[PDB]
């Protein structure tokens, strides 16, 4: 029906089947399709997620236009997603003037000023991590990183965001811990979404929420207790409540929505990435040692890390940066074109979803040498300059980039510094080498990362 | 020529003489003209500063529209002022997109976060004040407040904004001190401006600057030394340099311009107001004692004040608030209407300067009882609620309000707490009672405030 679009424009792509579009091509997962598409077709191509035209662009002047130059005018929202229900107000979801309000009202949550105030707390759980890690290191049992990293990152969220302090590895079943741990695209549901996006309004009317209709009701209330327990008697909720004291302040259920996408991401990104990094440290043993040295020449005597010294560790930075090059958990960035528009000499008509294929661009040999080896020296202050910030985009770019970037980078670095101060990480046999990525829809490993840990 | 405007609109006012407009009416100073005009004419009137129509509005729904609701759309800039030269870029001066850039790029200079970081410094000079005050208190010589307060506030600026630490009362002639101390409306010049505003372009072409063409050249350079002396080896300049590291960063001479209007205001407002307050404490002896008690029940043993406890002193707040009611150093707020527009049912045509007569409204019996007595209980948490924030406007309102409000309130409170911890202030004979305001163009006293100081 609407499949003629790129045939007209003179824009190339894979021919789309009726109804499906090009979705059968995701049997290899988004990343492989993107990569293949980049090389078969070059710098611009089109496909159809159902009847939804998606235009993939790989020019960094053009990417800059979409992510930064013309964000407010044309390319302000991401792809409609559903059913959400009361999570329509979550910032990552919200659109246009509702977004801009929330982004403003939630921006100073992550300033150098407030990020630095959170450092002492994100400390006390790095220590909890060591002790939970040493019990697995004096008992030579290979360690599922995501698990031990998960509970750590989880401990950081509840703390950085509500107060609630839990040894979540130890209290894996505390009511605040169950809820919070709780399929995403490429699975039985969202493929149907993309083929039956007309069926989304069906469920919105049904209180059916992708976020299960129960985890929400736990934290909706648990907040308005906390709300009514410190009021009256440092974290994200606190920082959000003071802000509803221009625009229109912050409504009550809008607060619970932003908390949820804060609890995710702080959990699943931070812990997912720390395992990609630790897998990389194990499989490239020289880098781990180089880092363990710098960690120690800044913080001698296994010294506890601080704000200013974490930004002082450069090899630490380069390692994180390079792990994210190889695993940009986002994979793609996306904005809905809201007007007939022409950027850098190309007509983009209304409603086209515009897509930047991060994962593919991070592995493009046209910009990276040996792009699949793990080469942390790419990010040296010698070579960091020669890197197009519109090709390397692990946090997006522009006014709709990741709001948690600074906190995310600091969360993970405070982990590694503590964790590399006391242990070293060797591979095991059941350790997956080389790591295989999930054929699914998420930048996650086929098999969880298991490594051997050793006390120093 | 253009004097028919309010005669048409059906808007009332004093009939304007040719060329002059209504300026001869300023022989009683703006405030008295505003007050008289409010009572002769009511809620809306017009006059002509030369050929410049000025519409004075006293309705707080309408004031809110002009200062907050429609700031960005219609009422975004203040009255053209000149000649300025390179001070065209100073934020208080700049217009529209240049302003909004600078206001954004200079906003997080004054956050709770950064304001709190400045508290320890604004301390060490409160102490310098005591010792400079005790030399005048063990030597019973009546004290010119503006002088001792001036050097204090001056000490705070150079410190809060560059580093340079001077005992300016002691070093009254240090090169950084002379410059920085350096007629404003109602004097031989600006009256000619308002009658010959066509002659402003004349001087702009002449490097003639109201800011003398020399003080600027001192600080322009003194900065690019400091710029090139900490780079590389907490204050306003530092906070401004890190910010040029969306929009278009911060250009180099734009930095010097914002520094100048920072050095003023931090000097002349802070010290001007502290003398209005201390004059008031002397002439109303009961309030001074009430305050000296609360200052001591928060900070016992002449304890040094801190951030959180300054916001804890409520009678301190009420006193400042009420002094500003009686002396709003601004007197008037103003915005240039940039479109034919209709707010709250009144046509305002392009180019009309829109004026809110703060001083008059703070003394309006229609909103204030005994509005001229000094009654600090007006601002009690019992009665503070019954106060239209669009009548009481010592810092303006809305997106173009005073950016230094929080710092100003905290600067002055840290002064009074220290100064009232060690001294009490009695009037003298040559002390002007009742204070007379300058017939001139500035909210300043006819005669400087002299009081008797006594050690405790
Ligand atoms: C390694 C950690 C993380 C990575 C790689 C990451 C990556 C991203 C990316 C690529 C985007 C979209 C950028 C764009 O569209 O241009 C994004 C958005 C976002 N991220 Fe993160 N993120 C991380 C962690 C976090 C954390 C800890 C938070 C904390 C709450 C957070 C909050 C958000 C939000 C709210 C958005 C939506 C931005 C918006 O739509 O306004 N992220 N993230
Ligand atoms: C008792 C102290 C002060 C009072 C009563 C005061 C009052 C005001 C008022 C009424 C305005 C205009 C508001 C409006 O147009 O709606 C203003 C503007 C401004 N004030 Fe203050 N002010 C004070 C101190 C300061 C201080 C210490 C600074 C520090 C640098 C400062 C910086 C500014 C700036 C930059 C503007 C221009 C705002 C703009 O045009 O964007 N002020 N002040
Ligand atoms: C942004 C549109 C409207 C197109 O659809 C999405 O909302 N997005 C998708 C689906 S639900 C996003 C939500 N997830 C979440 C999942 C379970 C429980 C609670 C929340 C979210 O905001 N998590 C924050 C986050 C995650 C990763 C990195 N940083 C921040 C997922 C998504 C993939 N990458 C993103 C980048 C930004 C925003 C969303 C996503
Ligand atoms: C705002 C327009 C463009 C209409 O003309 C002015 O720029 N304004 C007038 C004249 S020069 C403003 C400048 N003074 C200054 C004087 C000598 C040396 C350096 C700077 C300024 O910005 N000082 C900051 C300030 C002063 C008082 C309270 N807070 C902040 C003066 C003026 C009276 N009340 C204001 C309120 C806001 C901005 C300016 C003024």
């Amino acid at each position: 029906h609407s499949h003629g679009l790129f045939k007209k424009l003179g824009i190339p792509g894979p021919t789309p089947l009726p109804f499906l579009g090009n979705i059968l091509s995701y049997h290899k997962g988004f990343c492989m399709f993107d990569m293949e598409c980049h090389k078969k077709y070059g710098k611009v191509w089109g496909f159809y997620d159902g009847q939804q035209p998606v235009l993939a662009i790989t020019d960094p002047d053009m990417i800059k236009t979409v992510l930064v130059k013309e964000c407010y005018s044309v390319f302000t929202n991401r792809r409609p997603f559903g059913p959400v229900g009361f999570m329509k107000s979550a910032i990552s979801i919200a659109e246009d003037e509702e977004w801009k309000r929330l982004r403003s009202l939630l921006s100073p949550t992550f300033t150098s000023g407030k990020l630095k105030e959170m450092v002492p707390i994100i400390a006390q759980y790095g220590d909890v991590l060591v002790r939970n890690l040493r019990r697995e290191a004096e008992t030579g049992k290979p360690v599922t990183l995501k698990d031990v990293f998960g509970a750590y990152s989880m401990d950081v969220i509840t703390s950085t965001s509500f107060g609630v302090n839990i040894d979540s590895l130890n209290n894996p079943q505390d009511p605040f811990v169950e809820n919070t741990k709780k399929f995403d695209f490429l699975d039985p549901f969202f493929l149907s979404i993309t083929v039956f996006p007309f069926l989304i309004p069906i469920l919105e009317v049904l209180n059916i929420c992708v976020f299960p209709r129960e985890v929400t009701n736990f934290l909706r209330k648990s907040v308005k207790r906390m709300k009514e327990s410190r009021l009256e008697d440092v974290d994200f909720l606190q920082l959000m409540i003071d802000s509803q004291n221009s625009h229109k302040a912050l409504s009550d259920l809008e607060l619970v929505a932003q908390s949820i996408i804060f609890i995710f991401a702080g959990y699943e990104t931070t812990s997912s990435v720390l395992s990609f990094i630790m897998y990389e440290l194990a499989t490239h043993p020289d880098v781990q040692q180089k880092l363990q040295e710098e960690i120690d020449a800044v913080l001698p005597n296994k010294a506890p890390p601080t704000y200013d010294t974490v930004l002082q560790m450069e090899y630490l930075d380069m390692v994180v940066n390079e792990t994210l090059r190889l695993f940009p958990i986002a994979m793609r960035l996306e904005r809905v074109c809201k007007k007939d528009v022409e950027i850098n000499g190309m007509f983009i008509p209304k409603g086209v979803v515009v897509m930047i294929p991060s994962y593919a661009l991070h592995r493009d040999p046209k910009y990276w040498t040996e792009p699949e080896k793990f080469l942390p020296e790419r990010f040296s202050k010698k070579n960091k300059d020669n890197i197009d910030p519109y090709i390397y985009t692990p946090f997006g770019s522009g006014p709709r980039n990741c709001i948690g970037m600074r906190f995310a980078l600091m969360n993970m670095k405070l982990a590694l510094i503590r964790v590399l101060q006391n242990f070293s990480f060797k591979p095991c046999k059941e350790t997956q080498i080389p790591l295989k990525l999930s054929l699914g829809g998420l930048l996650q490993p086929e098999k969880p990362v298991v490594l051997k840990v050793e006390s120093r």
